[PDB]
């Protein structure tokens, strides 16, 4: 292997006290820095919670049930009462006065909560619903939902799908290019059949074809294509793929090839020094999207199944975090090599992550992303008008295309993303949690632990090593 | 009395029937204006409910109510246990498996509930929220909160509180004028001290100085001021307050002066004849606001009290709908003379007004207007460009300024508005009653009732005359 192509092997599942030891440094903000990014981090996240009085009216509640000494039972009936004595209308009165049961249960449930996720059952839908935000400045990258194709057929369709919405979406485009105008997202299992277990050889012979042609035609439409990250095990053919493809011909000097690369494991970091070293050998802007990961839950289920020395991923989100503060800090040196896209809906991240990129933004440094359904009401106060109050950064959102049938995966993705109680998007629902803890310094948080535990970056209490 | 004026007094009790039936050739729509109308008022009234899928979402859920034959708490149950089934993260494992209380809570009830309509707590923190809606084509009209004086220290701090309002619009609307720039909205009754039983010299002598101060103010800065209706005891009083406003010498040449009429009263057509009739004499195009009415509730108790031959308004909600309809045509007659500002949530209303203005829309045709917290939603679909999918009309945002202690009957009103069966916006929200339904024609849903009860026009028949 090469030098950095061996580095990022011999990080795969380092000790957790040892990759999270020497990340902090790197993700330490500079105290002026940390005070900057305290203070928007607070403001965004006011302003999120905060929009409809959402604390203001918890409190006004409080106090009445203090100033009686009511139960939560006793304060909602006589809010009912006051209810019904607000409807008197004149005033002089008031104040007188088997399994497939279940199989179709957890189907209907799916589509259900599903419905806030999606853009658009085809991918003519989802770009009819753009405009309404792309005039707002908002991007958009379109990923379709499908994934894990277990059959050639499925492979076909999919790849099929793909270059139907490349037309699509190319056609929409119209010239705007890779930053201003949308893109498109794939997912490399969906383009070769039982990814998960291929071998190098067929993924060479029979993924990699499909991958230049999707990319070819994406160049001539001049619009971003992004390969999604997916489970761990799959980085190393996902960088051989990419290897490949950044020295076709027929892509010298264009810059739209966009990938994925996940915080959340110990490789992240080694993954960018190799990709740096990409950029510079293919002569290239790399589009790089810094996420934190999906696949968490799965990623300590499998990891506890095959009884290895370690984990691929952190076992503490804090960590996680610290790791992306880190990963950013990198990707931000490089602006001549990469094109970063840090995708989040973490008030803290972002804030980071805007002064981190310093003095002196100009479009094409970096931009944020989001899930739709996700991230459209913290990023109303970022991409848009300095006059009209927002910090005038752009956001891609990435809308997911698809039917029922597609969708399954992705939305349990999103019920855990938005059902655990260490995500942002959880805790900030908690008018209980308050706002400087919701937006604490991850650097400071494990150094906290550190001093409580006895050493930096102990796993997770609950999740031991796989071999124990 | 003139004319016009001795026509309006004939008419103050007529008996619905009577009123009714003169109304309906009137408010009649031709055959093709009546089918745009309908389809038009489908249109927004689809979007409007099913903004998110409720009628789908809705419908699934009867279907998986019938292929299983559960009940409601039935299906709920099943749908929390696919709920949590769709949280196992692996696909495999989910396969395999005193007075003073009352007091405190009408007031902090009225808080609660009346947050969502109300603008800003001053004029400057309303102005603040306005640029957002305002870029959209949206306008605003401010109405301060606050109503019935009862002190003449009260209608003293009522008066310097327009004053400074008037200020702060007309600075905020820097030229922008009487049609694109924001205006405000009086009550007469804050402006003097027991409005309700003012005599009419007192009135001349103390409230219409400072009408008359108000407007001179208002025509410096080039906004709209708008006289808001009340109780139709006080309709009289208004229009003798008008009428010499509408010759002061120093509000010559300008069209700035509003005034608002309610459909509901049996003498809103008769009000009509004497407005066109003061527009020609007084030389001027006047500002005409035709609403449905506020005060329903209040108006049909207060004449079962008196015990007088009628009511001054309908009894049944559909002939203020005739009654508007026949007002609006009206109005639209004679561009000339009035401007009119048609303030309504209803769909088919909308509709209605849209097909009734004709072909070839000019921006000072017309407007629409709605309340605050009420209508931005319908008219979303409204305001705002025909390439968006809009219909690029404009319509003014009514806006209360105020704090809690201005709120109270304001937002009595607004319960009773919203918590009637009768209401478009309650009956909407209603994913029972078909659409069809909901945009009936009002006429004829009153050659309807006709048919059944053997004349038309008859009253409400749980609402008999006072004197039965
Ligand atoms: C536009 C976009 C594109 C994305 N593309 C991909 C992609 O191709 N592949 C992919 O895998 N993800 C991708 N993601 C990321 C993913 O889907 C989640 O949205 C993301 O991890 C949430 O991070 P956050 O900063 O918004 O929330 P935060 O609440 O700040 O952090 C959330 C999370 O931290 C992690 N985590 C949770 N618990 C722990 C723990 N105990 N130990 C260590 N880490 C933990 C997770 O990675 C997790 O989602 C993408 C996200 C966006 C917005
Ligand atoms: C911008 C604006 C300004 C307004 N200004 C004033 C004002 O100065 N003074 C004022 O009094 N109102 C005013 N209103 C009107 C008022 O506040 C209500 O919003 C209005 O009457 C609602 O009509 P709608 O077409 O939206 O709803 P719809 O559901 O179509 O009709 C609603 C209603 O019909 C009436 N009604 C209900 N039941 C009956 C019945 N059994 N018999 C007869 N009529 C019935 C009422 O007038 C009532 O509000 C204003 C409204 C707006 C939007
Ligand atoms: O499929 C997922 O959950 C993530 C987010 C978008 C693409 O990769
Ligand atoms: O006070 C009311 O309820 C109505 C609506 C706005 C002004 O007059």
């Amino acid at each position: 292997q090469s030098v950095s192509r061996a580095a990022i092997t011999a990080a795969y599942r380092r000790p957790e006290t040892e990759a999270v030891s020497m990340l902090l440094e790197q993700a330490r903000l500079p105290q002026p820095v940390a005070e900057q990014a305290h203070k928007l981090a607070y403001q965004l996240a006011d302003k999120l919670r905060n929009q409809k009085n959402a604390s203001g009216r918890a409190g006004m509640v409080q106090g009445l049930l203090q100033e009686f000494s009511l139960s939560s039972q006793e304060g909602v009936a006589l809010m009912c009462l006051a209810e019904a004595l607000l409807r008197i209308p004149d005033k002089a009165t008031r104040d007188a006065l088997g399994e497939p049961l279940i199989r179709k249960g957890v189907d209907m449930a799916m589509r259900l909560m599903g419905e806030q996720f999606v853009t658009g059952e085809t991918i003519a839908e989802a770009l009819a619903n753009a405009r309404k935000l792309e005039e707002k400045g908002f991007r958009y990258s379109y990923d379709m939902l499908g994934e894990a194709a277990l059959t050639a057929a499925d492979a076909q369709a999919y790849m099929v799908s793909y270059q139907q919405a490349i037309h699509a979406i190319g056609k929409a485009s119209n010239g705007r290019g890779i930053y201003e105008g949308p893109g498109i997202s794939i997912k490399l299992s969906a383009l070769h059949p039982r990814y998960s277990r291929a071998q190098y050889d067929r993924v060479m012979e029979e993924l990699y074809p499909r991958l230049k042609s999707l990319t070819l035609l994406a160049r001539q439409y001049d619009i971003g294509i992004n390969i999604d990250a997916e489970e761990s095990d799959r980085l190393e053919i996902s960088l051989d793929l990419l290897e490949k493809l950044c020295f076709e011909p027929e892509l010298a000097g264009w810059n739209g090839i966009g990938f994925v690369i996940q915080a959340y494991q110990k490789r992240c970091p080694l993954v960018i020094d190799y990709l740096i070293d990409l950029a510079t050998r293919s002569r290239r802007r790399l589009m790089i999207r810094l996420v934190k990961g999906a696949y968490w839950d799965s990623e300590i289920k499998r990891a506890q199944m095959d009884g290895l020395e370690g984990y691929p991923v952190y076992t503490r989100k804090v960590y996680t975090d610290v790791s992306y503060l880190a990963c950013a800090k990198k990707l931000l040196a490089v602006p001549n090599l990469i094109y970063p896209q840090f995708a989040t809906h973490n008030a803290h991240t972002l804030a980071a992550i805007y002064q981190l990129a310093g003095q002196n933004y100009y479009p094409g440094q970096y931009e944020f992303q989001c899930l739709h359904g996700m991230g459209e009401p913290l990023y109303e106060q970022v991409t848009g008008k300095v006059a009209d109050g927002k910090l005038n950064r752009p956001c891609r959102i990435s809308a997911p295309v698809g039917t029922h049938e597609t969708l399954l995966a992705y939305l349990v993705r999103r019920l855990l993303e938005n059902g655990a109680n260490t995500s942002f998007v959880n805790r900030i629902a908690d008018t209980s949690l308050p706002l400087d803890e919701l937006v604490a310094d991850p650097v400071t948080a494990v150094e906290k632990l550190a001093q409580q535990e006895g050493q930096t970056g102990l796993p997770h209490p609950k999740i031991p090593l796989p071999r124990d």
